[PDB]
C-alpha cells in the first residue's frame, strides 16, 4: 500500500510531458511507459461513469505479463491527461486511487511470484491554443424544462426540435473566418461506423427550415449563415456556422442547436446512445479544438436525467 509512490509519481510524470503539475525503480517505469507509447496507439469518461470505465478496460487485458503492467500504468496516464482536458480535474486523484487498488488485489501477486526489476471520427478532447471549452446552462430537472445537462454524466437531455443552447468558451479570441462544426456519432463501438441520421418519419415530415437537408439530425437555429455537409467519403452529416466573438459584455458565444429526431426512433437512432462532437476550425478547415458530450433526445428531459443520476 506504499507503491503509492509509483502511481503518484508515474502519473505526475505523464502530466509533466503535457504541461500539468499534480498540485529508485521510478526511472525504470518511465522509460518503459514512454517506450511503450511511441510504439502504440491507445472509451468515454465522466465523473459518474468513472469507475465503470476503469473496471472494464483494466479487466480486458488473458494472462498478466510484464508487458501489460506498462500497458496498465500507461493507460492510467492518458486517463488523467484526458480527464484534465475534459475540464474534469477531480478524477486525477480518484484515478490514482483506483490505480492503487487494482494492482494491490489483481496485478501484484503475480510480481512477487517473479520479483524481477529488469471510418470513425475521433472524439479525443483538445482544448487547443485558443482554450476551447464548452459551457451549458444549469437548468435543473423540473418537468417543464426544454433542455438540461448532467455534469456527472456529461450528458445533455433535450426535447425534439427545441432550443439546446451550448456555450463556447475560449481563452483567446480565434481569428475571423473561424467556424464551429457539430457532428453526431454512435457511442457504442459496434455502431460507431454507422452514420447517425433521421428516421423515415421525421425525415419526411414538414419540418424543414429551408436550410437543413431533411436527413440531418442536428440543426442550428436562428442563423442564416449555417452550412450543412454530407461528407464525400465518410457520408457523415455535420453542420457548421461561422464563429462570432462573445456579445457585448458576455464572455461566451452561444449556438442554438436543434435535435430533430428522438433517440428511440425506429429507422433512426433506434434507442442507441449518441455523442455530439463540436470542433473549432479555421477558414482552411484545420482543427483548432474539439469537445464532445453525450446527447439523448426524449419526451421529458427532466425525468430522464434525474432517473439516470439517481442510479449513481
Ligand atoms: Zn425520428
Amino acid at each position: 500500500q506504499s507503491n503509492r509512490e509509483l502511481v503518484v509519481d508515474f502519473l505526475s510524470y505523464k502530466l509533466s510531458q503535457k504541461g500539468y503539475s499534480w498540485s529508485a525503480v521510478k526511472q525504470a517505469l518511465r522509460e518503459a511507459g514512454d517506450e511503450f507509447e511511441l510504439r502504440y496507439r491507445r472509451l468515454h469518461i465522466t465523473p459518474g461513469t468513472a469507475y465503470q470505465s476503469f473496471e472494464q478496460v483494466v479487466n480486458e487485458l488473458d494472462g498478466v505479463n510484464w508487458g501489460r503492467i506498462v500497458a496498465f500504468f500507461s493507460f492510467g496516464g492518458a486517463l488523467c491527461v484526458e480527464s484534465v482536458d475534459k475540464e474534469m480535474q477531480v478524477l486525477v486523484s480518484r484515478i490514482a486511487a483506483w490505480m492503487a487498488t487494482y494492482l494491490n488485489d489483481h496485478l501484484e501477486p503475480w510480481i512477487q511470484e517473479n520479483g524481477g526489476w529488469d471510418s470513425v471520427p475521433s472524439q479525443k478532447t483538445y482544448q487547443g491554443s485558443y482554450g476551447f471549452r464548452l459551457g451549458f446552462l444549469h437548468s435543473g430537472t423540473a418537468k417543464s424544462v426544454t433542455c438540461t445537462y448532467s455534469p456527472a454524466l456529461n450528458k445533455m437531455f433535450c426535447q425534439l426540435a427545441k432550443t439546446c443552447p451550448v456555450q463556447l468558451w475560449v481563452d483567446s479570441t480565434p481569428p475571423p473566418g473561424t467556424r464551429v462544426r457539430a457532428m453526431a456519432i454512435y457511442k457504442q463501438s459496434q455502431h460507431m461506423t454507422e452514420v447517425v441520421r433521421r428516421c423515415p418519419h421525421h425525415e419526411r415530415c414538414s419540418d424543414s427550415d429551408g436550410l437543413a437537408p431533411p436527413q440531418h439530425l442536428i440543426r442550428v437555429e436562428g442563423n442564416l449563415r449555417v452550412e450543412y455537409l454530407d461528407d464525400r467519403n465518410t457520408f457523415r452529416h455535420s453542420v457548421v456556422v461561422p464563429y462570432e466573438p462573445p456579445e457585448v459584455g458576455s464572455d461566451c458565444t452561444t449556438i442554438h442547436y436543434n435535435y430533430m429526431c428522438n433517440s428511440s426512433c425506429m429507422g433512426g437512432m433506434n434507442r442507441r446512445p449518441i455523442l455530439t462532437i463540436i470542433t473549432l476550425e479555421d477558414s482552411s478547415g484545420n482543427l483548432l479544438g474539439r469537445n464532445s458530450f453525450e446527447v439523448r433526445v426524449c419526451a421529458c428531459p427532466g425525468r430522464d436525467r434525474r432517473t439516470e443520476e439517481e442510479n449513481l
